[PDB]
């Protein structure tokens, strides 16, 4: 089950322009800094803090999620949470792509592991969601750098 | 399996909404989705009977076809078809209101596939839709409590 969607960064338009070290700022940001990125958050923890790799609480309405984050300087940063016997784990992995410079991606690719196991596919409505974030977080990221 | 999210839609502070106003909202965005789809580049209603519609919705990428069938003033059901290679679903909007002016829409998801252990949403997932759902209801407010 995996999912990936690439989302342009730069574009010829009103709106600033970021050079890599910026949207790398940007996926850092992300990952320190939630309440920037996550609509519904009420609050969360920086539970270890091992500079390149973190263990956070997400505190989300009827919900809290635990998970890690390792960063890697300056291309990408990889959010997984342990699946166990009630929740179902998974990843994401935002990476800068750089074609050329001044053109740049990030490509976020999302996946789903079951404790238990036909391979399966994402439906429409959980695309169309996490298209939505992507965009909306590298709005974020060009609004803030 | 679902996953079930409750919103609240008016609070103590933002514009207030009646329930039909509310309605309204959830009609616009089955008729009229470029408000609400970070993404779309364009859609087509193929198929309007009024409570029930047929609609092409075209992401980057992407392009969904899906039914929706709108129950005034209570709810839109929206839903997709598996195939061979696209796994289907749906997804209920439901107007709750425990007390005039207290209104809540709950937001209801299901995934279904071809051939099928019960199966959870990963919170990647839960948080994306969250995500959306507040956002839907903000749009509403935006407006339609002007």
């Amino acid at each position: 089950m995996q999912f990936e969607h690439l989302v342009q960064v730069n574009d010829r338009t009103d709106l600033p322009v970021l050079d890599r070290l910026q949207l790398w700022e940007g996926l850092v940001c992300r990952a320190r800094e939630p309440q920037y990125f996550v609509v519904g958050l009420e609050r969360f923890e920086i539970l270890v803090d091992d500079g390149d790799r973190l263990h956070r609480r997400l505190y989300l309405p009827g919900l809290v999620v635990e998970d890690e984050v390792v960063l890697k300087a300056p291309d990408s940063a990889h959010y997984s949470i342990k699946p166990s016997a009630e929740v179902a784990g998974g990843s994401l992995d935002m990476t800068i792509e750089e074609p050329e410079p001044g053109s740049l991606f990030v490509r976020f690719a999302y996946c789903t592991r079951y404790l238990q196991p036909d391979e399966l596919p994402y439906d429409a409505f959980v695309k169309q969601a996490y298209i939505a974030m992507d965009v909306e977080t590298i709005a974020t990221i060009r609004d803030r750098f």
